[PDB]
């Protein structure tokens, strides 16, 4: 069913989410995309591009810039929805901008052996409101 | 159950949505609400500002400027997994501003009675390409 925010899942969400954080702190893009649904139907809105499918997103992760190694989370919720679906909004700052970064990520986990991944993210940095 | 793109699923959450954009556009703050969780574990990113569970986000829609009238969409996916949840993603356009507008939906369906909800949202506005 829809029980919100059963802790057990919760609490594999959390990790899931850590590992992901982990993976894009230190640049680790194989862990990156082991988390990330690989579809042509994914989609990724990050801070200043837009990627359609899992191929155009694994391309970008190759050349991109990696995040800055003072990125610090603020203000995360992580939301799950039954056993087999959530969404981690925080928000994040580091040393790199004095902008306000925003980061929502829908999991799902699309079977059992496939474990928790993201399907969907939207990334975005504002003025500090 | 997550099988993915179910077509009734997907012509389902079209409608639930397409109507979320009618409120926007016709700035029908009651039918915004009907179709958005109203929990304290509801976020929504906005493209200027923050706001943590139901109570802030219908605070803010009481006072914020409406969407422009010539808002025009562009690059639409809807997903869904299984019966119950979805992200809808697109971009948008308007004469009101140059930037490219993107906005994420993830939708759950808590209840058959509750029927569908944007249960977290994040909205950016970045250059064109």
């Amino acid at each position: 069913g829809m029980e919100v925010n059963q802790p057990d899942i919760v609490a594999q969400v959390q990790a899931a989410f850590v590992e992901y954080e982990r993976a894009l702190v230190e640049n680790d893009i194989e862990a990156m995309n082991a988390l990330f649904w690989h579809t042509p139907e994914t989609v990724r809105y990050g801070i200043a591009e837009v990627q359609h499918g899992g191929e155009a997103i694994r391309a970008w992760r190759e050349r991109c810039e990696p995040v800055p190694k003072s990125r610090k989370l603020h203000r995360t919720v992580v939301t799950t929805f039954g056993t087999d679906f959530a969404t981690v909004s925080t928000e994040f700052t580091s040393d790199a901008t004095p902008l306000l970064g925003r980061q929502m990520q829908t999991w799902a986990r699309l079977s059992p052996a496939d474990g928790w991944k993201i399907v969907a993210a939207h990334v975005s940095l504002i003025a500090m409101p």
